[PDB]
This record gives C-alpha cells, structure tokens and sequence, in this order.
C-alpha cells in the first residue's frame, strides 16, 4: 500500500554522504525525526530501511519472518572477529555450536562464579577515587573502561589487564582500537592506492590480535590450570547437539569477541547511568539511599546485588534513553508486508535504530526524554519488543547478565561511597565509534569515608 519515505541524495552516491559524518546514528535519529517511523536509506550497490516505531519493530523482531544480518559495519568487523558469536551468520554451524556451548557461562546462576572477580576489579575503581587529591577530577569513561576492560579480562580468560596502572594502552588493545576505527571509516569510502597504508596496517592489527590470543590459549592448553573463567569453559565444554567442542581457531574468535562486545559496550552504559544521575539529583539520592540500605557489608555480595532494584531501573532507564550498541540488522527470510504497508523481497535488509524505538511517545507517554527509571516499575505493562537495548530472540546479547550485574555492582558500590559533583556543568557530547558513550564526561567525587573490605 505506501512508498517509504527517503531522506536527501547526492545523485550518484544516493544517500552515501549522509553517514559521511563524526556521528552517524545521531544523525539518522533526526532523520527518523524528520521522516518518522520507516524510511529507505541507499548507498551505491545497497539498499536497506531504517525502523524506528514499536509497531514495526515487533513486526521484525518475529524470528519466523527476520533473521539476524551483518551490517556493513558488521561485516568489515568480522575481518577480525571471525565466526565468534556476534560476527557470525545464523546458520553457519559454529553459531548454534558456540551459543550452547557458553550459554551456561553466561546465566544469571552463572554470574555467582564472576562475582568474585568482578568485586576485585570493583575495589580498583572505588580504591583509585578514594585516593585522588581535594583539587582532582574524575575522568568518568576512562575509569569505566579500565574497569570493564579489567573485569572482561579476568573473568573472560584469567588475564589482568591491570589497566588502574597505566595509562599507556595495552598492545592488543591498540591494534583492536586501531582495528575497529578501520572498520568504522570503511564505512564512508568510496580500493583506491590512496588506501594501501590503511591496509597494511589493518593486516597488522589483525595479525597482534590472532598472535597474541593465540598464545593466551597456547599458554591455556600447555598449563592445565582450572579456573572460573569462559576459557575454562570453552576449553572444556561440548556441544549437547553436534557432542563437538569448539576448536582453537573458533576459541581465539570467541576472546577477540568478548573484548569487542562486553567492554566498551557496559563502560558506555555505566558512564551514561552516571551522567544521568549527577544531572538528576533526586534520583542519584534515591539510588544512594537504596545503596546504603542494601550493601550493608565491607564488599556486596551476589545476592545484595540482586537487591539493588533501583540501581537495576537506573540502568535500564539510561540504556533506554542511549543504548551502547544503538542499531542490529536483519534480512527477509521470505517474501512479506510489513505493518501492512511496506512488501519486502527475500533477502531485503532491514536496521533497528534502537535510540529511536526507545522515544516511541506511543509506547511511552510524551515525557520520553525526561530521565525516569520509575518507568521501569511494572514492567509487564512495557508492550513487546518496545524496549530492545540487547537486541531480538535467539540472537540477543548472550552477555546481557553480565553486563547488568557489572554494571549493578559497580554503580552500587560508587553511589554507597561517594557524594558526585557536577563540577563543570557538562554538556553531553556523544562520541560514536561502533558503539556510544559520553566523551569529555568528568565528576568531582567527595568521599564518604566508609572502609572497604
Ligand atoms: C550494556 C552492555 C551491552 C549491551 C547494550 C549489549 C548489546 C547487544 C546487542 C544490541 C546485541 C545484538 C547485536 C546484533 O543483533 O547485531 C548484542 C549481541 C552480543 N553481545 Fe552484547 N551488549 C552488552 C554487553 C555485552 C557483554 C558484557 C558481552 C560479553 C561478555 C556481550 C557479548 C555479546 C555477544 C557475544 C553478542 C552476539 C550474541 C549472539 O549473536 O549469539 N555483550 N549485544
Ligand atoms: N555486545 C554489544 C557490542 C555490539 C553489538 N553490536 C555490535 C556491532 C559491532 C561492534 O563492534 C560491537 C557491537
């Protein structure tokens, strides 16, 4: 029945120049703003349309219809992240083998084995803000990545990343920055000579990340050790369907992919849960008062985390407001009519601009940019699919536990021992890579002077 709304183009390059931008989802969030709940957005030899409404959303997100696709921006990550989870097609079979293998891994059951070790990582962040001087400030993401860089690498393979005492980066983590940001600029380009140094230093990259995970598992195999990490569980696991375990190459795509996937994606969220809370005072004091109530003990517990209910809609209300990972693909598997208006072919691709859906007045009443993690009170009234921060079906983010119990822990053991400024009035600067985060985000800290165990 209707013709998809399209945004400007640029003659040949159709509407290539429009991503051709420092932050390319905030700029198709206006563009949905403009153009509302669907539009077609063309690149030379691509097409795809852009969702932003629940009712078209739950529409995709039926997994007889859509499949998982690999974005452009996908697609040039998995140069580097293979077929481990994220990166790989559903139906190759290292997918459905690796998604059983560690989905035990990763249960909320799971998440009593990391605990441990993430309160480690959680006590150099709290230990490191204790210690900075009355006229000092703190550097709100880059502490939250050394955090979620150091807890991936314990808990992931039993590796300190030991980022509280550095400030130069790790050589892997230079060749994955410098990897990723290849991968976001081949977006925009359009194999010309101009390029061979890019792509040598690509290949480089590519070549520290395999060498360097490879001998993480080398090292593994060759010392027998036991630990409660994914490794272990990788090294040990089988499928229950194939009976196969994963092989060595697939284990080294896996890591890559942990680092890729489980790092500056929950840094991202804490740094906004933090930026939304000093903006908001009166939450920030009822989440303060819920973390003084609940961690009632030197270091909390699992189960005192589980009891950080406020902190737990806090968070759900900044990945509301910015989700990290703002945008998933999918394809047709079939010939069908979206919201019986818009007839796809087989294999026609469609993007979830997840900020977007998240601003549906529909689904969330006129205050949708307002900061209020009371929203999240009864969740059964929240309509499906409306609320999507990690994605759709059986490819969902298999870290989701993970991340909300790192990021519950963290934000309750901030909000117990510190008071937060907001010294220099911050304007929210969203910087994009593949993922978001605050840039420039900084807090002063006042102690609250209580011990740590
Ligand atoms: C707040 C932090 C996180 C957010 C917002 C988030 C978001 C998402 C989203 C939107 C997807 C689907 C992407 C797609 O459909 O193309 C996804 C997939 C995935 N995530 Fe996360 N994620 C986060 C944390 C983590 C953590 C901590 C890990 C690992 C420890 C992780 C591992 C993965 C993996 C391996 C997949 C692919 C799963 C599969 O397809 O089988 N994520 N994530
Ligand atoms: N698991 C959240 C990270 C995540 C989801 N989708 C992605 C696509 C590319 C990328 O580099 C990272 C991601």
């Amino acid at each position: 029945i209707k013709e998809m709304p399209q945004p400007k183009t640029f003659g040949e390059l159709k509407n290539l120049p429009l991503l051709n931008t420092d932050k390319p989802v905030q700029a198709l969030m206006k563009i949905a703003d403009e153009l509302g709940e669907i539009f077609k957005f063309e690149a030379p030899g691509r097409v795809t349309c852009y969702l932003s409404s629940q009712r078209l959303i739950k529409e995709a997100c039926d997994e007889s219809r859509f499949d998982k696709n690999l974005s452009q921006a996908l697609k040039f990550v998995r140069d580097f992240a293979g077929d481990g989870l994220l990166t790989s097609w559903t139906h190759e079979k290292n997918w459905k083998k690796a998604h059983n293998i560690l989905l035990p891994s990763f249960s909320q059951q799971a998440m009593k084995g990391y605990h441990a070790m993430m309160v480690d990582i959680a006590v150099q962040l709290v230990q490191k803000w204790e210690r900075l001087n009355a006229d000092e400030h703190i550097e709100v993401p880059e502490d939250m990545t050394r955090l979620t860089l150091d807890t991936i690498g314990l808990c992931g393979f039993n590796y300190r990343f030991n980022s509280f005492y550095r400030d130069q980066p790790h050589p892997f983590i230079t060749s994955m920055v410098r990897a990723l940001d290849e991968a976001m600029n081949k977006l925009q380009r359009a194999d010309d000579p101009a390029y061979d140094e890019n792509k040598r230093q690509f290949q480089e990259d590519i070549k520290v990340m395999n060498d360097l995970v490879d001998k993480i598992i080398a090292d593994r195999k060759a010392s027998g050790e036991q630990s409660d990490d994914l490794l272990t569980h990788m090294l040990n696991g089988k499928d229950p369907e194939t009976g196969e375990p994963l092989d060595d190459e697939n284990i080294r795509y896996q890591i890559i992919t942990f680092l890729i996937a489980g790092h500056e994606s929950t840094s991202g969220l804490l740094s906004f849960a933090l930026y939304f809370l000093v903006k908001n005072p009166h939450v920030l004091q009822k989440a303060a008062e819920e973390a003084a109530r609940v961690l009632v003990d030197p270091v909390p517990s699992y189960k005192q985390v589980k009891q950080l209910k406020y902190v737990g809609m806090v968070l759900n209300e900044a990945l509301r407001l910015w989700p990290t990972a703002p945008a998933f693909s999918l394809y047709a598997k079939e010939d069908t009519v979206l919201g019986g208006e818009y007839p796809l072919e087989k294999g026609d691709e469609l993007m979830v601009l997840i900020p977007q859906l998240h601003r549906d007045k529909t689904i969330w009443g006129d205050d949708v940019e307002e900061f209020r993690p009371e929203r999240f009170e009864n969740p059964s009234a929240i309509p499906q699919h409306a609320f999507k921060p990690f994605g759709n079906g059986q490819r969902a983010c298999i870290g989701q536990q993970f991340a909300l119990h790192e990021a519950t822990l963290v934000l309750g053991m901030m909000l117990k021992h510190f008071d937060f400024e907001d010294h220099t009035n911050y304007e929210l600067d969203i910087k994009e890579t593949q993922l978001l985060k605050p840039e420039g985000f900084v807090v002063k800290a006042k102690s609250k002077k209580i011990p740590l165990g």
